């Protein structure tokens, strides 16, 4: 009944960043897709192209289109914003949701609740440090000045100096920063697993298990031993994880 898994990108990221992770599901069995999120493939336009939510998620739903049967969305960080406004609108195609040390927030609420400071177990210090505003808030782009502080918070999984160029973008759009989930009703009965990167320092362990603890409802949990990038450090086990999910979400 699960037929393809989409694996969706973070922040100033892009699809390629999967690399690890598409060929071992593909030997599952699954067709298994990462694409660019609106804005996200060099020469689209980048950041201010983006209209809304509907319009940055595009690139997905027209994957769940041609879908022959059921979908797993995974999201990574601030991708797990796309996927829960994804699986409100296409409900009928998303059997499971994957949110990778990713944005979890419950209906209503949005990502910028658990990024900026506040009570209880709220904030995501280090990236407000590292990456900023530009173009009057509606863009951000990482503070170049401070190249080794960059790698060593949000790229120390990567195995062996730095991941290469087509993983990342220059400038990233503040739209899914800003808006809230739509999640209602037939949505909130897709299962639902959150895999927690245990020593992630850009999203830390309390702030993620203080999304999981505000979601209504029953959120399933896989622990990994992993910083903020498991698809760089362990992608077989990360790999594993997913599948067992996708081959029986409900039972999971
Ligand atoms: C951003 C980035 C990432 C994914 O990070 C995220 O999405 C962070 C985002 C939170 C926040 Cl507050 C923010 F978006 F602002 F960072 C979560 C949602 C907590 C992964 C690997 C490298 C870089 C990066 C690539 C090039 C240069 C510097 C870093």
């Amino acid at each position: 009944t699960v037929t393809d898994i989409i694996l969706i990108h973070g922040a100033l990221n892009r699809g390629a960043c999967y690399d690890a992770v598409v060929p071992l599901l593909e030997a599952r069995g699954y067709r298994v897709h990462a694409p660019d999120l609106t804005g996200h493939t060099p020469g689209d336009g980048g950041h201010l192209s983006v209209v809304d939510m509907e319009h940055y998620t595009r690139p997905v739903a027209d994957i769940l289109a041609r879908a022959e049967g059921q979908s797993i969305l995974l999201g990574h960080s601030l991708g797990g914003a796309s996927i829960s406004w994804l699986a409100q609108h296409h409900p009928d195609k998303v059997a499971g949701l994957i949110y990778l040390t990713a944005v979890l927030t419950a209906p209503g609420v949005t990502p910028e609740t658990f990024v900026l400071p506040g009570e209880p177990n709220r904030g995501t210090p280090h990236a407000l440090d590292l990456i900023q505003p530009v173009d009057e808030g509606r863009g951000l782009q990482a503070d170049f000045s401070r190249l080794e502080r960059l790698r060593e918070v949000f790229m120390g999984d990567y195995p062996g100096g730095m991941p290469p160029a087509e993983h990342f973008i220059q400038t990233q759009s503040t739209v899914p920063f800003g808006t809230p989930n739509p999640m209602e009703g037939r949505a909130l009965e897709i299962p639902r697993l959150y895999i927690e990167a245990l020593d992630d320092v850009v999203l830390p362990i309390a702030v993620q298990r203080q999304m999981q603890k505000e979601f209504p409802g029953p959120v399933a949990v896989v622990s990994l031993p992993a910083s903020h990038a498991p698809y760089y450090s362990m992608p077989e086990r990360l790999a594993e994880a997913i599948a067992d999910f996708a081959d029986a979400p409900a039972e999971y």
